[PDB]
């Protein structure tokens, strides 16, 4: 009874001239009673827009920093090249304005942004910095999946945020939050604590995304109902994956479609995970972080039997391997033996050409979600085991926990050295500590 209601981030189009204005700026927020907290957004107090994009058409990204200090605006999941990537070389000083141009080159997805400044991104995106991309294509649009934006096709971006007695955001990159990650007493659900949303009998399209630095999730419905697995990272899955519990990692997107046309009122909830630090209350306990209410009212959406043609995972037999080994050993965090070093990209690759990657947890027993900028691969082994249904379309992160993970990667778009891509552990202070490398593409 006594919860918020959902706050529906506005859906944006390019405008007359294929243009998109971000303006990145300060703002507050009341989560402490009778405490505005001093937080950081785009175009608002807090997380940011929803750019709806089609495929095929251009779009120029007006980035314009308002805040005190510099700040960088990654396009999580986008097949763009380098130089629009927007990683920890296209610094945003403050009063200034970059300008990101973006050719829509891949399917239909729930892609994200949210700033890559070097060794500062966990930092930032804790602030309160993040947003949505909806990329569209006339594939996705003849399927009767859920499309009323903020009411049947809704985004679920959870965060978790811990605060200081005065109210301020409780961010300091010490040793502790340096090797297990920035976490928090309080989860939120678009910035908001367990809100709820009306929602349309008949089927409901959430768009869930783990926008955590550090905490990874278990989601599920409290009454048991199925959640069926539409979509991941980069796309649409070949057909609906029925699950009940669904891991979702940091960085990582799920599209899921929930039945409502029982009309009873349900909860989805994030389960407590094996991570280190994450077991910590409210978070020991089954979590409600959304409340859905189903209306009178109904829609027409179907569930297909099908979605989209997934194409076969080609047998690369003769391609270029890499090893990436992630170690937090000794002096801290980094790949290779090599820290992370903006001046040196560790290697070349050959634009439009296939790659088998393997990054390797082994002599760590962290959670690292390997994410590679400007493509959306094909898992061929995650964590020894072989990608779950719903794991094997189009992701960008990978799971490398423990043991090793490899994954067929290929990019399209090139990256010169000043441009170069970023690859890396999606725990933010991992990234931040080092545990990221760059690698070009020509
Ligand atoms: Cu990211
Ligand atoms: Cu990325
Ligand atoms: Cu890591
Ligand atoms: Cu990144």
């Amino acid at each position: 009874a006594e919860h918020p209601t959902l706050p529906i981030p506005a859906l944006l189009t390019p405008d007359a001239a294929g243009k998109i204005a971000l303006n990145v700026q300060t703002g507050s927020m009341k989560w402490k009673a009778g405490m505005q907290t001093p937080t950081w957004g785009i175009n608002g107090p807090l997380l940011g827009p929803a750019m709806r994009l089609q495929r095929g058409k251009d779009v120029a990204i007006n980035v314009t920093n308002a805040l005190p200090e510099a700040t960088t605006m990654h396009w999580h999941g986008m097949e763009i090249p380098g130089t629009s990537d927007g990683g920890p070389q296209a610094v945003i000083e403050p009063g200034k304005m970059w300008t990101a141009e973006i050719k829509v080159d891949q399917p239909a997805t729930t892609a994200w942004f949210h700033p890559h400044t070097h060794g500062l991104t966990g930092r930032q995106v804790a602030m309160g910095l993040g947003g949505l991309i909806i990329i569209d294509d006339e594939e996705s649009t003849k399927l009767p999946l859920p499309k009323e934006w903020g009411v049947d096709d809704v985004p679920v971006i959870l965060q978790d945020k811990r605060l200081d007695a005065k109210g301020h955001i409780d961010y300091q990159l010490d040793i502790i939050t340096a090797a297990v990650g920035w976490f928090g007493d309080m989860m939120l659900t678009n910035g908001t604590v367990y809100p709820q949303h009306l929602a349309p009998r008949g089927w409901l399209r959430l768009r869930f995304l783990n926008g955590c630095n550090a905490r990874s999730l278990n989601l599920a419905t409290s009454d048991g109902r199925p959640l069926y697995v539409v979509g991941s990272d980069g796309g649409l899955l070949g057909e609906p994956v029925k699950l009940t519990e669904l891991p979702i990692l940091m960085g990582e997107r799920f599209e899921v479609l929930v039945d409502t046309r029982d009309g009873k009122a349900f909860d989805i909830i994030t389960l407590p995970v094996k991570q280190m630090g994450m077991t910590l209350p409210p978070f020991d306990r089954a979590l409600p972080v959304l409340h859905i209410q189903p209306t009178l009212k109904s829609n027409e959406a179907k569930l297909p039997d099908a979605l989209v043609n997934m194409p076969a995972v080609p047998a690369a037999d003769n391609v270029k391997t890499r090893w990436l080994q992630l170690m937090m050993d000794g002096g801290g965090n980094k790949i290779n033996g090599i820290a992370f070093d903006m001046a040196k990209p560790m290697f070349d690759v050959k634009r439009g050409t296939y790659e088998k990657w393997t990054i390797s947890g082994e002599g760590d027993m962290m959670l690292h979600p390997f994410h590679i900028h400007g493509t959306q691969f094909r898992i061929l082994s995650e964590n020894g085991k072989p990608p779950a249904a719903h794991r094997s379309g189009w992701k960008d992160t990978v799971r490398v926990e423990g043991w090793r993970s490899e994954v067929l990667v290929k990019f399209d778009h090139e990256a010169p050295k000043e441009r170069a891509y970023m690859a890396h552990c999606h725990l933010l202070e991992h990234e931040d500590t080092g545990m990221m490398m760059s690698f070009t593409v020509s």
